[PDB]
Order: structure tokens, then sequence, then C-alpha cells
């Protein structure tokens, strides 16, 4: 019997079912944009235990017995075992609203709000919005436009590790004993991804010494010039908090220069703008960082779905804490985590929900 949470399946990169979980990721992702909350969870669910599948359905019978299919995912379904397409994704692709929250909301920087009113001012591609003289562009988004092309085309692991080493080359120098961890999707596999997402820590740092390395590192790089964008998020966290966006771990939304010497690939201008997160926690909370960090975004959803409905227990990416007993649960690893939690432990490559 296959679970309907995703902290209870494995879900790899061995996905039998791209037919129909793309057509439902097209259908969440319109969902998503039209603010539709509930419709779009729904599809998430759906796509996400496809994913999980050791075999692809290819007859209505085979959907018997798993979760999370409701009848207007069943009707998607059925649609493209008919003819190989879904009549309702397809329509999707074609909607000029849905084309251009895409294509606004692909530029760093505009989020929903922005893509809304430009498209309500009538616009309809980015060269017009560039070239416009009355609108106004935030600092975040003139990174966007002017680093564009590059931000647009996938991270790849050669790439990616070459921003590990810079990240690691930095951290060093001012904290020798930190301990540096790519997580996001790459930490789960993936051979492409938007941006590098890195987890910083310091088993001997003080509060000030964890305070002070983002931007030490960040000025370090500045001088070098290499810092193409930074955003430093100082830390909301707080220590005996219970544990959805105020609190959090000081962090930095960069783009940086990363110079094509420097990438050992098989494989222009001889550099790549690469978006780059950094997060610093403390020691303490390394495992729960790590573990909300690595993703995927459906996995961390039903993680703490699954803590709060299933084990009266309430989980961040700072803690572990027990309604029951009354305390908070620590934790040297994620395995630790998951035995907490009463879950087989789940391997960063089948977290990909
Ligand atoms: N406020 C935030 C920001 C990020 N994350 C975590 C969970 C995600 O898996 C990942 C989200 O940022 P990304 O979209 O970069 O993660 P991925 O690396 O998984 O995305 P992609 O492969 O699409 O580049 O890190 C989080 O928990 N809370
Ligand atoms: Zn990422
Ligand atoms: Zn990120
Ligand atoms: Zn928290
Ligand atoms: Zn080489």
């Amino acid at each position: 019997k296959i679970s309907q949470y995703a902290c209870q399946r494995r879900t790899t990169l061995n996905n039998y079912n791209q037919l129909f979980t793309d057509a439902l990721d097209i259908l969440a992702e319109n969902d998503e944009l039209r603010e539709n909350e509930g419709s779009c969870l729904a599809f998430m669910r759906a796509s996400s235990v496809l994913k999980s599948l050791p075999f692809p359905i290819t007859s209505m019978k085979d959907t018997e017995g798993i979760p999370c299919l409701g009848d207007k995912v069943k009707s998607i379904i059925e649609g493209i075992i008919e003819d190989g397409e879904s009549s309702e994704a397809k329509a999707v692709l074609n909607d000029e609203r849905y084309k251009s929250f895409k294509l606004f909301t692909s530029v760093f920087g505009v989020g929903l709000k922005t893509a809304e009113k430009w498209f309500r001012m009538g616009f309809r591609t980015l060269s017009k919005i560039q070239s416009d003289k009355s609108l106004r562009f935030t600092q975040m988004q003139k990174a966007g436009f002017l680093y564009y092309e590059d931000l647009v085309s996938c991270v790849n692991r050669p790439e990616a590790e070459a921003v590990s080493m810079l990240v690691k080359e930095a951290v060093v120098t001012f904290l020798p004993d930190a301990l540096v961890t790519m997580t996001g999707g790459f930490r789960r596999g993936k051979m492409t991804g938007h941006d590098v997402d890195f987890l910083i820590t310091s088993p001997e740092a003080t509060e000030d010494e964890e305070q002070q390395l983002l931007h030490k590192v960040t000025d370090f790089w500045k001088q070098q010039g290499l810092l193409l964008y930074c955003d430093i998020l100082e830390s909301t966290f707080e220590k005996f908090k219970q544990p959805d966006a105020l609190d959090h771990f000081q962090k930095c939304f960069l783009i940086l220069k990363l110079d094509h010497g420097r990438v050992h690939s098989e494989k222009g201008k001889g550099w790549k703008a690469i978006r780059v997160d950094l997060v610093m926690c403390p020691y303490d909370r390394r495992a729960f960082a790590l573990l909300g960090w690595t993703g995927s975004r459906q996995f961390e959803r039903d993680l703490r779905r699954y803590a709060t409905h299933e084990r009266k227990m309430m989980l961040d990416n700072h803690a572990l804490y027990d309604r029951t007993k009354r305390v908070f649960l620590e934790a040297e690893s994620e395995e630790e985590i998951f035995a907490h939690l009463g879950l087989d432990y789940i391997e960063p490559w089948e977290r990909n929900a």
C-alpha cells in the first residue's frame, strides 16, 4: 500500500510517468499563477505520487489503490491514455496569461505581483519591458535583466562544483573549521539546477563570528570583482522558539562571476553568471537545516504534514518539538530526525517528490 505522504515513499530521478507528471506539473503551475492554492496542491500531490511508481500507467485499472488521485486528476490521466496528450495542459501552454507569467517571473527579481502589473499594462515580451522609459526596476530586477541569458541557462554539475570550490576557498579563509555542504537539487542527484545552494556551519565559531562570515566572504568576492549581486538577510532565528517565511537562518542571495577556466567539464565572454544561495546555521541545528534545504519542496511539505497530523510533532528547518512530551528533540544527523518521527530513512536521491 503506497502512502499518501512523500516522506513515506522513495522518489528517484527514474520517472516512468513523465507523460502524466509533465501535464500535472503545468496544471499545478497555472493554478499557482492564478492564486488557486487548493487546486495547485491537489495536482502537486498527484504528480508527486506518480513520480514514485516503479512502472508506467498504461490503463485506468493501473490507478486502483494509488492515493491522491481525485476525480479531476483521473479525468486528466484518462485523456492522456486516450491520445498521449493532455487537452487541459495544452490549453494552459497556449494561454496568454500563463505564457506572460512564466516569461516575466523567469527574470530574477520578478514575482507574481510585478508579472500581473506588467500583463495588465499590456506588456507581453521582455524586450518591450526592458526598453520602456516609464518603468522603474528594483536592483534585483536590474541584475535579473543584465544577466538574464546566463541565469535562464541551466547550471550543470561541473559549474556547481566550480562554485563549491569558490565558496569553500572563501569561507575557510575566515573560518578554517567550517563545514560547507551543497544542498538543494544537486544533493538529490540532479544533473542541472537554476542555482547552487550551500549550508555553512562551524563547530567552534561564536554567535558574532557566525554572524560576520557571510559579510566577510561577500566583501572578499566584491574586492575580487566576482560579486555581481548580493542581498544578505540577517537571521530571525530564535534558539528557544517553537517550530512560515518570518523565522530563518542568516542567508544571502547572490550572483557570482564564474570564470570558464575554473570549470572542469568535457567542453564567448569567458565567464558565466551563477545564482548562489548561502545559509549559515548554528552547529547544533545543522541536521534540521540540511534536511530542510535538501528538499524537494513536496518532500518538505509532506514531512511537516506527517510530523503534525501523525506524530503530534512540530518540524521546521531549525528544530523538532514533541507536543506530547513537551520537549525539543535533538539530532546530529538526518537519520536521527527520521528515527524520532518513526520513519524509515529516505536517502537524499530518494527525496525527488
Ligand atoms: N525559504 C526557503 C528556501 C529554500 N528552501 C529549500 C527547500 C528546497 O528544495 C530548496 C529551495 O530553493 P531551490 O528552489 O534552489 O531548491 P532546488 O535546488 O531544489 O531547486 P532547482 O533544482 O529547481 O534549481 O531549498 C527552504 O526550505 N526554504
Ligand atoms: Zn537549487
Ligand atoms: Zn536556492
Ligand atoms: Zn523555525
Ligand atoms: Zn579538468
